[PDB]
């Protein structure tokens, strides 16, 4: 008797910059996502979620110090004895990946890799920690990053954020032209991002005063993270829950009723007013499930000068799919086909260009020909393709199989062979055998560089 396979699970994730502190005997409520916010009902405490991925900043523990207080906890709350996935440290920087006993052998293709994000001076504290992994037929990524500190210094975190995502190596290597914003089904990107409420410093009381009446919109309206999104200055195509519960920093220790937000000498005489500088985020694919079912911070976790954040999620996950025929050859049976297609540029450049195809349900990449340069009526790059991209074949035709994934897409130049953009396609249509427009934004090292458009008739064994 086998257990069937999920189609769903549930993540949590939490981050906790420690302030090189160690933690007080009971933490459960940070994984319970009890506290302020939104917080996970009262019936659920003893259901445990499937994978539990912790992220903290200032960590003074040993692996095996922080490991032990981990497993102990959630043993506690739900009985079960959890696997360690992986674990991954630089300097006080921390991510560790736990799993339900009965995930071990859906678990594989396990990476982590650490980013350094600054220049001699600003290099040696500050960067990342990330792991991926299959769970049966789905990409998981996970990036725990401690961001440059200070009000005035937003600039440099966004600059954080982009070498991070360029330069952390997870996933699968053989997708080269794609950067981590790509390579999973799911990414959450989570730490102590460390933007500020961006108010005068005066109004520090005034800031108080709103967060004891529970008054948050003021302020989230200063928010730099929130408004250098808007501004697509930083994760461009994350998202991130309502923001619920009060700021996270910067607390007096050993009680929750004080915000220090005062300069000092330790502080390098700036001031730290109030801000949620502790964050979930996440990406997943076009059309696969994945709702936030908690976003908060606890109240009763008083050792450092943060509090702890927790975000949980729902997220589709898919098996690990066997026909007669694929994997190990193609499935006549399935085709897709592109019409009527085109990429608009926002390069200044005039070189001929190509995509590739990228996906799990091909047996490898698939270059096309060179599309023909048009200019669009204003200045654009247009590379049109027509009906000239190739026919796809998937291994599988099964359409249960075959609607559940994605093609990536890289437009490369054929002078140099570096891609310009990157974009992703769900192949979740509305209609098999029928044209149906497509469209993905394309982005290199996450910065918008273009889109892609056209239309696509997917043929399946059904
Ligand atoms: C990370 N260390 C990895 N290197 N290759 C990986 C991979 C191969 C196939 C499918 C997914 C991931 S993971």
């Amino acid at each position: 008797m086998e257990q069937p396979e999920p189609d769903m699970i549930t993540i949590f994730i939490g981050t906790w910059n420690m302030g090189n502190a160690p933690p007080p005997k009971k933490i459960t409520s940070w994984f319970l996502s009890k506290g302020q916010g939104k917080t996970r009902d009262d019936s659920a405490d003893y259901i445990p979620h499937d994978i539990y991925v912790i992220g903290t900043q200032e960590d003074p523990l040993s692996e095996k110090e922080w490991l032990e207080i981990l497993k102990h906890s959630l043993q506690e709350i739900t009985s079960v004895t959890f696997k360690t996935v992986a674990i991954h440290t630089l300097w006080n920087i921390r991510i560790v990946v736990l799993a339900k006993p009965e995930h071990e052998n859906r678990i594989s293709h396990i990476c982590t890799d650490n980013v350094k994000t600054g220049i001699a001076n600003t290099l040696g504290n500050k960067g990342a920690v990330g792991v991926s992994f299959m769970f049966n037929g789905t990409s998981l990524g996970f990036v725990n990053s401690h961001l440059t500190s200070g009000s005035e210094k937003k600039l440099r975190r966004n600059q954080n954020y982009m070498n991070i995502l360029r330069f952390l190596a997870l996933g699968d290597k053989k997708l080269s032209p794609f950067n981590i914003t790509h390579r999973f089904t799911h990414l959450f990107w989570f730490g102590d991002l460390n933007y500020r409420v961006d108010l005068p410093t005066w109004e520090a009381e005034t800031i108080i005063q709103k967060i004891k009446q529970q008054q948050y919109a003021d302020l989230l309206s200063h928010d730099q993270l929130l408004t250098e999104r808007r501004e697509q200055k930083v994760f461009l195509h994350f998202e991130e829950e309502e923001i619920t519960f009060a700021p996270t920093y910067r607390f007096e220790r050993l009680t929750r009723d004080k915000y220090a937000y005062t300069k000092q000498k330790a502080t390098g005489m700036k001031y730290n007013l109030p801000s949620w500088c502790d964050r979930v985020l996440w990406k997943s694919y076009p059309l696969v499930h994945v709702v936030c079912q908690s976003y908060g911070s606890t109240s009763d976790i008083m050792t450092s000068d943060h509090s702890p954040v927790f975000a949980t999620f729902e997220a589709g996950v898919t098996s690990q799919f066997v026909s007669k025929n694929g994997p190990g050859t193609v499935d006549s049976q399935g085709q897709i086909e592109f019409l009527r297609c085109y990429a608009t540029l926002k390069t200044k450049s005039q070189t001929k260009f190509y995509l590739e195809f990228h996906s799990s349900c091909l047996e490898s990449f698939v270059k096309s020909q060179e599309g023909e340069n048009e200019e669009g009526s204003e200045g654009e790059l247009v590379v049109k393709f027509g009906e000239t991209l190739p026919k796809l074949k998937p291994i599988i035709s099964d359409p249960e199989y075959l609607l559940d994934q994605h093609i990536l897409i890289s437009i490369k130049s054929s002078d140099s062979d570096e891609s310009y953009g990157e974009g992703c396609i769900a192949l979740r249509l509305e209609a098999t055998e029928t044209q149906l427009p497509i469209y993905t934004p394309l982005t290199h090292h996450g910065e918008l560089t273009g889109h892609f458009q056209g239309e696509i008739k997917l043929q399946t064994s059904q």
